[PDB]
């Protein structure tokens, strides 16, 4: 059967600034670039940025709810959080709908997020704190 | 620091058949579902179906390279995509890369693949054979 993500691979429009986005400001490990890509991870996580001169750039009222929530812990949420605020990286939502996030985009408005918690955390949140017409298997 | 992927949402245009793709067709884990989304697993991944009316049925050739890829062992592939194609799930490019690969379409048009093979057996193999302006790191 399917046993989870393989990787994620993200179109980019100019390839040299989101490696920097990933790797620098992120802290993402950068594995290998070439003319057309690059392949870094995030923990277990393998990410391909891909250079794509069909990506746009795009504004977050254009894109549609799709987005990548990466792990952080607890004791660093804020502080990485309010680093990307004072870098000027853009954002796209703030009211915390599913738990401590931190929603932001990437250089071509990809939807980003930082998330504190595990799908068993959220579901026992969500037990106490529904959203509506839930129901639990 | 950034420890992983903590979860994917995907923006879905009708709820009910996103939920017979991910849970029926490709066998993942529903945990819980509400008026407007469903959580499901996949292995280690925690996928969000997200119900939003901004989701537009996407041809492929109006997409970008954007991607989402789910590991399959190489004994399951051929069976796993031969089901792909009994249910009509469209192809959106071919396989020439290392590694098995099966691209299709989900019924918003997000682009998927099944991939069998590693970030370290990708680099193994790119190391024998560079891709133009390959660097590592
Ligand atoms: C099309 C370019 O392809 C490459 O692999 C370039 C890599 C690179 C990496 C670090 C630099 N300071 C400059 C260039
Ligand atoms: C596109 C990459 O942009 C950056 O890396 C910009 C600033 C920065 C500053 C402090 C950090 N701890 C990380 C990053
Ligand atoms: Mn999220
Ligand atoms: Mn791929």
């Amino acid at each position: 059967m399917l046993s989870g993500l393989n990787h994620l691979t993200l179109a980019v429009s100019q390839l040299a600034p989101s490696v920097a986005f990933y790797q620098q400001l992120l802290g993402m490990t950068l594995h290998a670039r070439w003319d057309s890509g690059a392949y870094l991870s995030c923990g277990d996580l393998w990410l391909c940025l891909s250079l794509d001169p069909q990506r746009r750039v795009t504004p977050p009222e254009e894109s549609d709810y799709t987005h990548y929530a990466f792990s952080i812990s607890e004791a660093d949420f804020a502080s990485f959080a309010a680093r990307l605020e004072a870098a000027g990286v853009a954002v796209w939502k703030l009211n915390r709908s599913e738990g401590a996030s931190h929603y932001f985009l990437d250089p071509d408005g990809h939807k980003l997020e930082l998330h504190v918690g595990s799908l068993a955390q959220r579901l026992a949140a969500c037990r106490e704190q529904p959203y509506k017409g839930m129901v639990f298997f």
